């Protein structure tokens, strides 16, 4: 299996422009043999809003709306599964979500559980929990951006059977790229952090999209500033066997009775 | 406030020799200003036992045994607090323990919750939970070796108000030195990993003792091979206030409803 990130530079409040850029890059990930392609957080809308009104205006329902139906169309055409960050309109409320689509259609969604900084003024805290989606050939867990900061995000997805954690991000702190391989190691999963690049109303994002292995190896890493795709080969038996030596299994050894109490 | 690790090379089954080495190094640390000094896991007995009988023969009681007695004397005489790893005899049972001793005497013990590899043939799994010890001027959490691998260990300690996690270790894998700064960051806590060095019945330990900070900065780090002390100044404001920005407080932001389920 090959997995891929798409590191792009979303244009704030311009979904058509972002649909165009994303298709172009998903097509190149597909040309490169990717079977699963991960896009950044909020790829359709951009990130740095001044008011909720400008995002609410453009934000789409899932699965009914344009971004899901767009991504279905690209999945169908390219034969890839896609995890993508999107602003989700749900009645009068907005979430910071990721959609999972396949060539056969919509698979499901995740709503960001740990909101970061000014996201608290715009978005409602995610309310679907940490979900894992079975694509047949692999189980894919989804978390978004600041979810990386809490070890419980990746751990919950790993317990739930994720082979790979798809991680749409709009990273601003320098830490996540160094921390991601530790997340991968401690759960014995692959992690695919699709970061954005660019500068948006004074806010500069760090890029450095990366794929990490269960041995904390960095299989692919992106620049700080360029749009690009990164594809890495993954070993599905290297993750599904939680043995770390012949006497320890990382899930058998956890002792939940002593945690957080 | 200054904290330290003592990185040393325990001689297997030679507690006299190890007490003597510990005393020289604790005093080097005490001279350099350290108020808290952390020693390696099983510093008195050594690690690489072939039979339970050989460690049972020499393993000491806590607090009345020779190791705790030794440590109380050193701490009475240096004015320091000491966290040290020690094989604990408790009746007819053995624990892989850490003791905390101050100038007053014995403050308390921690029993290693996550046993590693062959340890399960000698020791019982720890049964006192993850404990935080109030020294007045600081709260010290304690975990041992492989406890690092489970994010839940440091997280339990940090939630219980630990300002610093004292971490006696005998590392053989290379990952802990790379992970500890992420444990420090994700909990906004200081961590003190006191590793051993040496080769013990052919098993090589990796040294690389380190002190990490709440910003993922490594403040002090030791060699692969040499016996040494490392001392660093810690800022308690930087741990106690869990705010990473005006809108995010890492403990208020945890959403336990979605963790591990
Ligand atoms: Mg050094």
């Amino acid at each position: 299996v090959k997995v891929a990130y798409v590191q792009m530079n979303p244009q704030i409040l311009e979904p058509d422009k972002n649909y165009s850029k994303a298709e172009k890059l998903i097509k190149e990930a597909s040309k490169q043999g990717a079977q699963l392609v991960v896009l950044p957080e909020l790829f359709d809308t951009g990130y740095n809003f001044e008011t909720r009104e400008e995002v609410f205006e453009i934000a789409q329902k899932i699965p009914e709306g344009e971004t899901t139906t767009f991504l279905m169309d690209v999945a169908r055409d390219t034969g890839v599964y896609i995890v993508a960050g999107t602003a989700e309109k749900d009645g009068d409320v907005l979430y910071n979500s990721a959609v999972v689509v396949g060539p056969r259609g919509f698979i499901g969604k995740y709503r960001k559980i740990h909101l970061f900084y000014r996201e608290k003024f715009f978005f409602e805290p995610g309310d679907l929990g940490f979900r894992v989606f079975d694509l047949g050939f692999m189980k894919v867990g989804v978390m978004i951006c600041f979810d990386w900061f809490f070890p419980e995000s990746a751990r919950t997805l790993a317990l739930k059977g994720a082979d790979v954690i798809a991680h749409p991000a709009n990273l601003v702190m320098p830490y996540a790229p160094r921390a991601m391989p530790i997340r991968a190691l401690e759960n014995k999963v692959y992690t695919v952090t699709a970061d954005r690049v660019g500068e948006e109303r004074g806010l500069k994002f760090i890029g450095k999209s990366l794929i990490a292995s269960p041995k904390a190896e960095v299989l692919s890493m992106a620049s700080e500033t360029e749009e690009e795709v990164g594809v890495a080969e993954i070993d599905l038996s290297l993750v599904r066997n939680k043995r770390i030596n012949d006497l320890n299994d990382i899930f058998k050894d956890r002792r939940e009775e002593y945690y957080f109490r």
